[PDB]
């Protein structure tokens, strides 16, 4: 796209805030950003404030959103879905043009771990191209295993192609699967989706602890079997809704958009590699790490 | 296959008929039909009855089937395996001959959103070139939200590839992956397998509606990761087994063969995509339309 | 790799003894094995014991394991993680050199079917080359449907891929996917990964008979739809955990290294495949053979 041609637009920082005790503002953009998805790798991705995947959204359940998309794209029109909202998608989730604003209105009323995305046609390589994301929606009564939990972080699992190519993004295989980390509490990373920041800087936990994951494979196309190495997940809530509460898993198996809250116990002092099981994709990037020491 | 070129086989309606409380009759064909799978691309297809995937087979738990299939191809043997049933395969899901009948007795003890597809060797052959469907059997006790849903559909997802090439049914990525739905009720729609006839005759509801999806992914060989744009599952029963139940799912993962009966509210006028989240799929066809009025 | 031309090591048994209330020990070997994939096809499989997938270990709840692996790998180094266990990756999921031992001790609290496998860089190779296996670890209180069940096996899925092409693992797509069953009772049969043993030689079981499969997926890198042709899934345990309970699935989904639990009743005489429904996957080896006589 010649209007892209040079084009790195600095990131923004997500703006939100309360406004009522159910209510929420929230404001993003849409703009044109270079990530370093591997090494020597900049891939000119399609984003939310200038991460991929972008920001994280945290509200409570039954907060509705009142949200904003800034649209800094100086050529492509770009839109939000929530998985987290019940709307009208011809109305709610439209197009916001370059240079413009568009402001929609809806409601949160279900916990859970939902992707985001933009909605905008062909959503295939608006989503490919970067633009997906994680909204965490809290249960107003918390999950039954909540007590335990001593740490936690929210992963993100995406896949890269070939840059901009609507043929490798229907027909071909991802050339890169990521992990990235986005921060719950001050002091968490921050991270986008690319190949080495988590195993260079790991995630941090001390031993004995029971650690809580966020977790969402925003895709676009695959699915993900997701395992911590030297443990096993002590309870998982499918999507992150209380209710759909299995114990003991190995692996768990997550569809395009899936999400989950997984809870694991390390043991021991060391490195525990975070992966997809399907290794071809833990091959091409999608292995992270969880560095465990006797303080944290 | 030299016998099948100008082969047009007009599709027969499915015929059923009660026979005891607890007995059913069902007589399908096994024949070469041309459907427009996409603008202006005819796949000759196999498939029961004229349609692909197949007709909707509605049965209660309980009943046992007494099936007979026809074979109407003038060189392929046809055969049938119901997922809903208990049955020896080796002597209930043998082939039929062509220009011969064949019936089959066989119990549907489990409640559930079963496929259905043809048995013979070499069975992708077959599945891909169309012959796969759904049946329904409704459980004696029902779902426990069936006094909330308002209005039900069922639809169905299956993949096409290069005509009759099994070196691309077995290693080639799917030409199109589309959805399809099969009537329960009179007026309801009835459609093949296609990547434009939902999108341009939308399903109908009407504003706040708790709607029930049917739902089976026949494959032949991918997964799906269903998902309703703009709402979320209130309740998801797998396989259509009631005991089997999720809650509040924005995604619902389906193996090859794999069934759900969803449901979820559409809360605001508007058009609702039905999606899988496997966006390289819903890009090559697989998105559907719910049109949400203030009248339904 | 110039030190594997010509090396055919024969397989060694498993040798393991309990010795404690709580403690097992294990001896397994790496080593590099030919094994006939489909007929006429010899691929010169990196391997535990000379099988791939490996050995059936079986556990119980709470036991500690006391794990050795000799290497007699002449050049590549080789290293066990058992999905079963918490432990240290970095520090007990460690290589072994060539013609060296190691010893790892890690407990085994979870109950379940879990994949085991090898852990060197990389990964995904060692693991399409054939290190992969499973480990059932029995329940303390076993199942709720323990009473009801017959007769008992364990199946595997494994993909084989073009021989130790790091290229082929990563991005193309499987050349055989296949099934293998491993003995958990003197009589059952042994087997490896193949397109053929479990078709000329079906699992046996006798008219009327609950049958339990302990299942596992171990990859490398794709998912399957598990289905056995006939019948219903009666009651599913995902992971072999028995909290997480199903009933009456027509397929049951795994991850890659994903594991179940599934039980099924076989009504009548006859011979019942067994199948991933990734149709593919079945055409390229992945269907097995249950044979049901009168007598067993
Ligand atoms: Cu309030
Ligand atoms: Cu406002
Ligand atoms: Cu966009
Ligand atoms: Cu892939
Ligand atoms: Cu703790
Ligand atoms: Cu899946
Ligand atoms: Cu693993
Ligand atoms: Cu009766
Ligand atoms: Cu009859
Ligand atoms: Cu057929
Ligand atoms: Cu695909
Ligand atoms: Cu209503
Ligand atoms: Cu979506
Ligand atoms: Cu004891
Ligand atoms: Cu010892
Ligand atoms: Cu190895
Ligand atoms: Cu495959
Ligand atoms: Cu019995
Ligand atoms: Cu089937």
């Amino acid at each position: 796209i010649a209007a892209h041609k040079g084009v790195n637009q600095a990131p923004v920082p997500l703006k939100m805030e309360r406004v009522g005790p159910h209510d929420v503002h929230i404001e993003m953009t849409a703009q044109i950003t270079d990530i370093e998805i591997d090494k020597g790798k900049i891939y000119k991705a399609w984003t939310f404030n200038g991460q991929a995947p972008g920001p994280l959204v945290v509200v409570n359940e039954g907060d509705t959103i009142h949200f904003t998309l800034k649209n800094m794209d100086p050529v492509v029109p770009h839109s939000m879905d929530f998985h987290a909202v019940h709307a009208s998608p011809s109305k709610d989730f439209i197009d916001v043009m370059p240079n413009k604003s568009g402001t929609f209105t809806y409601p949160a009323n279900k916990p859970g771990v939902f992707m985001y995305h933009c909605g905008t046609k062909p959503v295939l390589q608006h989503i490919a191209n970067g633009m997906h994301g994680v909204i965490i929606v809290k249960p107003k009564n918390g999950y039954p295993t909540d007590k335990e939990v001593d740490r936690e972080y929210v992963l993100i699992q995406n896949e890269w192609y070939k840059y901009n190519d609507m043929n490798d993004f229907q027909n071909g295989v991802p050339s890169y699967v990521v992990f990235s980390s986005k921060a719950l509490k001050p002091g968490d990373p921050n991270t986008n989706g690319d190949t080495f920041t988590l195993k260079e800087k790991p995630l941090l936990a001390k031993v004995g602890e029971k650690i809580r994951l966020y977790i969402n494979n925003v895709g676009p196309n695959e699915v993900s079997s997701f395992h911590v190495v030297g443990t096993v997940f002590d309870d998982v809530y499918l999507d992150g809704n209380p209710n759909n509460h299995l114990q003991g898993m190995q692996t768990v198996m997550l569809p395009a958009s899936g999400g989950a809250v997984v809870e694991f116990t390390v043991t021991r002092p060391g490195t525990y590699p975070i992966v997809t099981m399907q290794f071809n994709h833990a091959q091409k990037g999608a292995v992270a790490m969880l560095k465990v020491t006797e303080t944290g």
